[PDB]
């Protein structure tokens, strides 16, 4: 534990899942299977700025925070939201990603949806146990149960009229549109909910490491490195800066 200890070894141990495209995943398209992604690269470069090598320990989100407290790892980078509750238990770096949830509906009629309230009675699809599906339920949407579908399948069913809406992170959905620009789908222009931001998580007592990481992140923020990495993984979008938008809070 400790920044002087990390500095001495010359390596920082960081936990991540590798199952969250495009922020932490493996590059299978190239055949390298290299752990990469927006957040992974941000940490890698930040550590480099600090003369350090990174040792990424892949593990499930569960027990990850426990590994940080136990000292098993020096930090955890896995799209973890900054929340007041977590801030009393851990030390976060400055945020390097800001986002909010949105909805993908049909391009031709927006699936008859104008506001979140119109989700009532609509067929909502996507991951079963996420805060996104919870949002849909709160508004009375019918949850669609899929056996084992793909992203392309989910999107086509919306376009086809088999389903009506998909609730997910804004940036993840912009990639959906970019991937299938000819499909009858689009991100609803007025629905924005649950703003959120992600940062590096470390033991709250590790104030020295926290300050050093922020120092490198700030340097990256000022020279365009963050924006550069963002555009690479989020199809030219820059997720490192907060979007001045009318975002609705949800219970």
């Amino acid at each position: 534990t400790g920044w002087e200890q990390i500095k001495d070894k010359g390596k920082i141990v960081v936990a991540t899942s590798g199952t969250l495209y495009p922020t932490s995943y493996h590059d299978t398209d190239s055949g390298s299977d290299k752990l990469t992604g927006y957040e992974v690269e941000v940490v890698r470069e930040a550590a480099k700025r600090l003369g350090l090598k990174v040792e990424f320990k892949e593990m499930g989100i569960d027990g990850m925070l426990t590994a940080v407290n136990s000292g098993q790892v020096d930090a955890a980078a896995n799209d973890i939201d900054v929340t007041k509750d977590r801030e009393e238990k851990f030390a976060f770096s400055t945020p390097y990603k800001y986002s909010y949830g949105t909805a993908i509906v049909r391009k031709d009629d927006l699936s008859g949806i104008k506001t979140l309230k119109d989700l009532k009675g609509k067929k909502a699809a996507g991951a079963a146990t996420t805060v996104y599906m919870e949002v849909a339920r709160k508004y009375g949407a019918k949850e669609v149960i899929y056996d084992n579908a793909t992203n392309e399948q989910y999107l086509k069913d919306v376009a086809n009229g088999r389903t009506d809406v998909i609730l997910n992170d804004y940036y993840l959905q912009t990639l959906a549109l970019a991937a299938f620009p000819d499909l009858n789908i689009t991100i609803h222009p007025d629905i924005k909910y649950m703003p959120n931001k992600q940062a590096l998580v470390m033991k709250k007592s590790n104030a020295a490491l926290q300050k050093k990481m922020n120092e490198a992140l700030k340097e990256m923020s000022k020279d365009g490195s963050l924006t550069k990495l963002s555009k690479q993984f989020f199809n030219k979008a820059d997720v490192s800066k907060k979007i001045d938008a009318d975002v609705q809070d949800v219970d």
